[PDB]
């Protein structure tokens, strides 16, 4: 139903984000809304698949490269948790206080 690559419905009206890789399935976690599910398949797939990746959204944040490094920052299965826990933003927030 959803238009966006990743985004599957779950119950009570919420959404799921998953992505695969050689036809394995990864999941990314439950969301309220449709356009936060597909923003989560999307830093997914940009941590996943680098320059090969097809994104939903545009990202909004990455102006001055910050979250090309976060991501690169971390593991493939660090990026899946954040996501999961709902902490990637608030993460990424604090790598970008100023010290």
């Amino acid at each position: 139903s959803s238009k966006y690559k990743g985004v599957v419905p779950q119950p009570n009206g919420r959404w799921g984000a998953q992505i695969y890789e050689k036809h394995q399935r990864v999941w990314l976690g439950t969301f309220n809304e449709e356009e936060e599910a597909a923003s989560s398949y999307d830093i997914a797939v940009r941590r996943f698949r680098g320059r090969d990746a097809v994104t939903n959204f545009k990202s909004q944040v990455d102006g001055n490269d910050a979250e090309s490094a976060f991501l690169d920052a971390h593991s493939k299965a660090e990026i899946v948790d954040m996501l999961r826990k709902h902490t990637y933003a608030d993460e990424f927030e604090q790598s970008r206080r100023k010290f």
